[PDB]
């Protein structure tokens, strides 16, 4: 008798080991992405203005996504 | 994997800058032209009029494009 019934313990305990490195896995596989960008950007100051000129970028872009 | 990652990164870079660099080029080459010119020119001044006498020149030119 006994070795069967230990042996269903033993399986039982695994499937909760199993769940629980699930969980710890998923602090690993998120928020890793392709935020690279460059562009060619001149600039002039003056007491009433800044102007911004591009000339090339590595991707296209919405002007609100950008912060200054 | 990375270091094939990190080379298509580095190609991406690469064309901006030149990019950027052919907009560097484009203040040099323009705004040159042979502007010389030369003429034999006598003249004389009077209480009313001035006599200019041409008696040769470098090249042939319009007289509206003459400043005096
Ligand atoms: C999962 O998989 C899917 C499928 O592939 C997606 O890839 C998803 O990624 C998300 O997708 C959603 C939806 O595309 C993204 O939400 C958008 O976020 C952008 C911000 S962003 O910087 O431009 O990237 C916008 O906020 C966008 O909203 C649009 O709609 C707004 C509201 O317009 C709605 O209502 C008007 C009436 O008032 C209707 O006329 C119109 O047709 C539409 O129904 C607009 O205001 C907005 O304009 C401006 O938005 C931002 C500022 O907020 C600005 O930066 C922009 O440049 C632009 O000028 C823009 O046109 C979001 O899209 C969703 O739209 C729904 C709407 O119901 C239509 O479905 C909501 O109302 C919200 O507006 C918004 O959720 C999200 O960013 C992605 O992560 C993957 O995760
Ligand atoms: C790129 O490559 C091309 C091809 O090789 C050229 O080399 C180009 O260089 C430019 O070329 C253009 C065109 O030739 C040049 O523009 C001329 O500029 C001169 C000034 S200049 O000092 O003489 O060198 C003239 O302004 C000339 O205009 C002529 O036409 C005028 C208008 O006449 C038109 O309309 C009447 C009706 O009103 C028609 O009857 C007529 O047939 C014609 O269609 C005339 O007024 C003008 O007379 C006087 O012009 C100047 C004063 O402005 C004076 O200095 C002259 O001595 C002359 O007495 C002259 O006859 C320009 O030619 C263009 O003509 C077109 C017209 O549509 C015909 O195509 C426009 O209407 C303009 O008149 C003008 O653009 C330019 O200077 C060069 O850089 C390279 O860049």
């Amino acid at each position: 008798v006994s070795p069967i019934i230990a042996t269903i313990l033993l399986i039982a305990i695994t499937v909760v080991l199993a769940a629980t490195l699930v969980t710890i896995l998923g602090g690993f596989t998120h928020g890793v992405s392709n935020t690279v960008e460059t562009a060619g950007v001149t600039s002039h100051i003056t007491s009433k203005y800044i102007f911004i000129n591009v000339s090339s970028s590595s991707s296209a872009i919405s002007a609100s996504s950008i912060t200054i």
